[PDB]
């Protein structure tokens, strides 16, 4: 919550999670449609919601078709909110290394980042 700040939360498998602060320096908007990583096979952008059922508020996660960001704008993939779900962990994971990550955007854009391995 100041610059491009993110991390990947590991597991022994079959699934895991990844997060970041994300922002647009351009004069047209960004639309973030996924990511891509060496530590997982399946990877998906999800939300976390509040939603009513019995009139009472219930909370949980689900995939979204995308996220997006206005020009000169910013968002954060907060764990109580938007994030990546990971499935089929194609590497075993050891704490205190990094995950190379390709953030996927609508059309011919992908933006490469590198972010640390949290164990949790």
């Amino acid at each position: 919550g100041s610059f491009t700040e993110g991390w990947v939360r590991f597991s022994p498998g079959p699934n895991a999670a990844a997060y970041l602060t994300l922002e647009n320096p351009g004069d047209l908007p960004l639309r973030l449609v996924g990511a891509r990583t060496p530590v997982a096979e399946r990877v998906e952008l999800h939300e976390t919601f509040m939603r009513e059922v019995e009139g009472k508020k219930v909370m949980g996660m689900r995939p979204v078709p995308f996220l997006e960001v206005p020009p000169k704008g910013r968002v954060e993939l907060k764990p109580g909110g938007y994030h990546f779900m990971l499935l089929g962990l194609k590497r075993p994971l050891k704490a205190g290394e990094e995950v190379e990550l390709d953030l996927l955007f609508a059309g011919g854009k992908v933006l490469k980042v590198v972010l640390p391995v949290e164990a949790r």
